[PDB]
């Protein structure tokens, strides 16, 4: 048993809720929150503004002594960061960008940091201003990830379309 309240069951491992993923992390102040991060983590808009925002900047700050320090993500690739006063720890995961032309067969390899991680509360990867398709990208995460992930989902429209259409 776990604090994340009023998911709706998708799979054995994949929950799924339309809620502010920042005010998810707020309530609830989970082991992992996943960030939709840049290789760069620049965190201007989407997720990772939104989440930096709330950290009052301490995420962007931390981020750029990281890149000054390892050069940038790959594509398909993370790393572990303080959560600040979202989450004990925040996973920046970096899907495709199909706005900067990123090839979508790296949303597996996204999806795949998720198993280094028991429980996460997750935005749907490569979704939002990444340009992928939703629906798509709950499909890859289903297929793919094997531990237990909480899907938060900001869009009440594409929501109740994930929840009807899901297969
Ligand atoms: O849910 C998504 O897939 C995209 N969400 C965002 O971009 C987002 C989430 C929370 C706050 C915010 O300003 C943007």
């Amino acid at each position: 048993v776990n604090s994340f309240s009023g998911y709706l069951k998708l799979t054995d491992n994949v929950y799924i809720k339309n809620a502010d993923i920042v005010e998810e992390a707020k309530k609830v102040k989970p082991t992992v929150v996943v960030n939709a991060a840049n290789v760069y983590l620049k965190h201007g808009g989407g997720v990772a503004g939104a989440l930096n925002k709330a950290t009052n900047n301490a995420m962007q700050v931390e981020s750029d002594d990281y890149i000054a320090t390892n050069g940038p993500l790959k594509v398909g690739g993370s790393c572990v960061l303080s959560g600040h006063n979202l989450a004990k720890h925040c996973l920046h995961v970096v899907g495709p960008n199909v706005n900067k032309g990123e090839d979508i067969q790296l949303l597996k390899s996204a999806y795949e940091n998720f198993n280094q991680h028991e429980v996460l509360l997750a935005p749907l990867l490569s979704a939002g201003i990444f340009g992928a398709d939703p629906i798509h990208s709950l499909r890859v995460c289903v297929d793919t990830v094997r531990t237990n992930v909480y899907l938060a989902v900001f869009d009440k429209n594409l929501y109740d379309k994930l929840v009807s259409s899901f297969l």
